[PDB]
């Protein structure tokens, strides 16, 4: 199972010791979801694994979402989504989960979403116990140079908590990832973890964090254009043993007026949020003005490698076609 915060509230199970079925469309996805939603037997861990590739054009919906068929009111529970091989792939269009608990998406690539959220994977509406694994993300960065034309490639919010985002790929694109879109305390994701991701030819929003406590740990971050770590409204973010080339302007936010870089406030938001840092290697990035602002270490049992033995683990051994 996970590291981190999806590892905690119970653990992360997904789909295991269920039902198994392969689906090579959206609609054998959406179908087989809202099937199981309106049996007898609704929880029943469920794996689908995913064997072909998932468009707009086969897919019913402009996004799959993964929430009861009786609305978001209602709980969706225990199921992975798991792509074979390298044969997972969701062209065009992106996956929701919605009060959707004990949810593993893993081994599988999301790109070039624009329809829909036009998100990869949009994590909301109460959402607890997510672990998204070996995945691969992108769009095009700078592409046609319009950062809005694609959303996000993995978004928090509405309260989503304990969600693991570990061994991924995210590249090429614009704004990577939300965790909170607004800024309202009381709507605000928390608990989150990032490990082991290779974050790569990226403009901003690794992650935009706001007020959330969030660890991240033995990431790769590289050949990122503007800011990478950006914590607002009483975030706590622990950035601890990670990689950075290349991370960040250097140029004074001109709302903020932070140094921008691997970490710190930029863009927007009434207030600042903070930030611990230890044992991080910046090459080529600017770090000499940042100072630990919190404390913050997370609630839970891990284990981390240097920055640098981090680095070439998430070379190897990060993305699609290594777990399965």
């Amino acid at each position: 199972g996970p590291q981190g915060y999806a590892s905690m509230n119970g653990g992360t199970t997904g789909g295991a010791g269920g039902r198994v079925e392969y689906a090579s469309t959206g609609a054998q996805i959406q179908q087989l979801i809202d099937n199981r939603s309106r049996s007898n037997n609704p929880d029943e861990p469920l794996t689908i694994y995913v064997n072909g590739t998932i468009t707009q054009g086969n897919s019913p919906q402009s996004l799959i979402d993964v929430k009861n068929h009786r609305g978001k009111a209602h709980e969706i529970k225990n199921i992975s989504i798991i792509g074979v091989g390298t044969n997972g792939e969701f062209d065009g269009i992106g996956i929701r989960l919605s009060n959707a608990h004990n949810i593993i998406i893993q081994n599988v690539s999301i790109h070039h979403v624009r329809e829909g959220e036009g998100t990869a994977i949009e994590v909301t509406d109460d959402s607890k116990n997510v672990w998204i694994d070996h995945n691969e993300f992108y769009s095009e960065f700078p592409g046609n140079g319009d950062s809005d034309y694609y959303d996000g490639l993995v978004d928090m919010k509405r309260n989503a908590e304990y969600i693991t985002v570990s061994w991924n790929k995210f590249e090429n694109h614009w704004k990577t990832m939300l965790v909170g879109h607004t800024d309202n305390a009381s709507l605000a994701p928390d608990k989150i973890t990032y490990h082991h991701n290779y974050f790569n030819n990226l403009n901003s929003r690794v992650p935009l964090i706001r007020y959330a406590d969030v660890h991240m740990f033995n990431n790769y971050f590289k050949d990122i254009n503007d800011t990478a770590i950006n914590s607002r409204v009483g975030a706590r973010v622990f950035v601890e043993n990670n990689y950075f080339d290349n991370v960040g302007s250097g140029q004074a936010d001109p709302t903020t007026g932070f140094i921008k870089g691997p970490v710190g406030w930029f863009y927007g938001s009434p207030s600042t949020g903070y930030w611990n840092l230890r044992g991080n290697v910046f090459v080529n990035t600017p770090n000499s003005h940042l100072n630990s602002t919190t404390n913050f270490t997370p609630p839970y049992s891990y284990q981390v490698q240097s920055a640098t033995q981090a680095k070439s683990s998430v070379e190897q051994h990060s993305g699609v076609g290594v777990i399965n």
